[PDB]
């Protein structure tokens, strides 16, 4: 039977300090739920800010991790389309292919286990984690900071048995993220002039996602001119630094594409970057996507003369992909060289110095950091 | 040859003060322009917005009017494709389908003659009327208050011979510009769930493309109840109003369609009511789309998790109609009861009582008054 997990994991007990790399107690799966054994895991900015405790309903204890690739070690009752030795992906967004979201073809945003989640526990409202007595909250519903983790079974993507596990975990937030943005909410055509402004592996899944969709002109922009070489890498034309100008970025940008660039991205999570972005847009036909996420209470803003005279504002959670039947497709097209994942690796790290992850990030020196379990 | 025409219109001589019934001269066409006897005309908002001097762009003396029909009366040379006797409908939005926005089947924000247009002038830098020795502006390429006018060639749509001009001059602005967001910005689908804000002349033409798509719901909100009769004629479902709620009203909305709208439609020109448009669509997939003209200066404001979960917003201007090729296939609608334009006629008066048209429209007592000249 499913017997408890003694194991390792990274534990935040309050925000503003380290990862403590702690034993813990993984719970068997109850029904409907899938332990996973986490091979790789990477960081993303999302598991810093939650960190750093300027997250509204960021909760502690709490075991971080959002990016990861594992293996099924054991399933809970009532599980029958997953078993122990399957290769998955953990994913902050469900996939229960019954509610009306998953029902409609416009969106992703499956709202099965939502509330649950969001408060650090399963569906069942309970956690599976324990360490010195205390309970230990998930996070995103996936909690990949650990050799051990417990998910909802709708939480699942099973991938192609093949895959390197060490290098496809960044297909759980990041790349897909942006890739998606590109080829599913603002479904891009031949030809066409984009600005992406924000180029970290966000940024440069989109600029990938362009290429695929055979954009014409690609502008990166960034305030770090280090980022410009690996954006030329992934496809970006030209890249611009907005500190080199006096004028502001849109500006810059309408004067450079006359009159404006028909699809601009956002993966900063800038609000004032988010209206410059939708001001750089053709007027007529302009399109902006939000793919960065601005800290809680900011607000966009612009004049309604923008959007009246033919911009279109949108936005995207994780690129848009119905998760349980796209990630598996995303793998299997890094497989057959169509979309890039280890150009992303910029860094690799034990288990042990995880805490190097968030370091890495905050200067602005990596792109993902791949932690081996 | 064309002469000179003596003929009276209605000049604004300064912001602020009602239109005067003066005695002016209508020089004749130059090249690639068309004068057009004006046989019934309407007053908008936007009028009365540039008469009131609160419009940055507004300047006088000037000739107001942009909701027109009438009879081409003459052509300038190198005209072909009109004739004295063409029953027609002014512009003010062109079509002369060579310009970088005429090409592009997103857009009908044609460009070719914006310049001199915003200045009040015909393209060759003049103006074709004077009044007491001074120079009259003309206004929105159109100038419809006044027997005679002249406009570019480009400004002009030639339509069905036995269509009623005292009707159709209202597909000049307002009728268009709603059933067009409704059919070109929106392009709701059959069964769609929809919310009007704003019952005036556009939200019902709002209402009337979201029946003729196919909205299985349509929920008119407006703070004046005295609208909600004629908008259940149009084909609202069911009207609300603001004030008989104590919460905000895309709460409201969102309570009342278990999520949000799945398209919402801004027909006023109120920034905060825009805000709440598009909060009041469904997360995932609801489109909000502006129609209504804001005061310069004021913008629109939200969080961009509105964005980012899934809802999206546009605007239209003039409903996205290339109008030289559409308006007179809505002139054709019209003819075959396919839409309703006679609707939305709810006064009448002589040119004389012009300023009495204004007095209707704030006294919020009309939808489109119409002046026979
Ligand atoms: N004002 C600015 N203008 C242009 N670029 C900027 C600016 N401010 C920051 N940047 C650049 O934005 C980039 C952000 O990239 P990362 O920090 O590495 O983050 P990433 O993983 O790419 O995701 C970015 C954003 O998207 C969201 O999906 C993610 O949660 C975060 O909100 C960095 O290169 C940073 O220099
Ligand atoms: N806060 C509000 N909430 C709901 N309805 C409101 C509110 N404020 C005003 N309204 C209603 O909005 C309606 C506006 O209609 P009209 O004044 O008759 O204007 P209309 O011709 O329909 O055009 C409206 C807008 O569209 C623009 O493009 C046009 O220039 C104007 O900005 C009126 O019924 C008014 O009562
Ligand atoms: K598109
Ligand atoms: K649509
Ligand atoms: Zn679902
Ligand atoms: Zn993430
Ligand atoms: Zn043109
Ligand atoms: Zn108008």
């Amino acid at each position: 039977a499913n017997e408890v997990i003694k194991c390792k994991a990274a534990v935040a007990w309050e925000a503003g300090k380290p990862l403590s790399i702690e034993e813990i107690e993984v719970a068997p799966p109850k029904a409907h739920e899938v332990r996973i054994k986490i091979i790789a895991t990477a960081v993303c900015h999302t598991d810093a800010y939650t960190l750093s405790g300027a997250d509204p309903e960021g909760c502690f204890p709490v075991i971080l991790g959002h990016e990861g690739a594992g293996i099924v070690e054991s399933v809970g009752e009532g599980v029958t389309k997953l078993k122990a030795g399957d290769t998955v992906i953990p994913l902050y967004i469900p996939q229960c292919g019954e509610c009306k979201f998953c029902l409609n073809p416009k969106t992703n945003l499956c709202q099965k286990i939502r509330v649950t989640q969001g408060k650090g526990l399963m569906p069942d409202g309970t956690s599976r984690f324990t360490c010195k007595g205390k309970t230990i909250l998930h996070y995103m519903g996936t909690s990949t900071f650990s050799e051990y983790t417990v998910v909802a079974d709708i939480s699942v993507a099973k991938i192609d048995p093949l895959a390197p596990l060490d290098k496809v975990c960044l297909l759980g937030c990041g790349i897909s993220t942006g890739y998606g943005a590109a080829v599913n909410t603002a479904k891009l055509e031949p030809g066409s002039v984009c600005a992406v402004f924000g180029l970290g592996g966000v940024g440069l899944a989109v600029i990938m996602g362009c290429k695929v969709a055979g954009a014409s002109r690609i502008i990166g922009v960034d305030i770090n001119k280090d980022k410009f070489a690996r954006a030329k890498e992934f496809g970006a034309t030209e890249c611009i630094n907005p500190q080199d100008f006096s004028k502001p970025i849109q500006e810059v940008l309408i004067e450079m594409t006359d009159g404006g660039v028909d699809y601009s991205f956002e993966c900063i999570g800038n609000v004032k970057v988010m209206r410059a972005a939708l001001e750089a847009c053709h007027k007529g036909w302009g399109v902006s996507v939000v793919v960065g996420v601005a800290a809680s209470g900011e607000e966009i803003a612009t004049r309604p003369f923008q959007l009246v005279t033919g911009r279109t504002w949108k936005g995207t959670a994780f690129g848009g992909w119905k998760s349980v039947e796209s990630v598996p497709k995303l793998v299997s097209e890094y497989m057959s060289k169509k979309i890039k994942v280890d150009e992303f690796v910029t860094h690799n790290l034990s288990f042990d110095e995880i805490n190097k992850a968030f370091e890495l990030m905050h200067s602005g020196k990596s792109i993902r950091t791949v932690v081996k379990i």
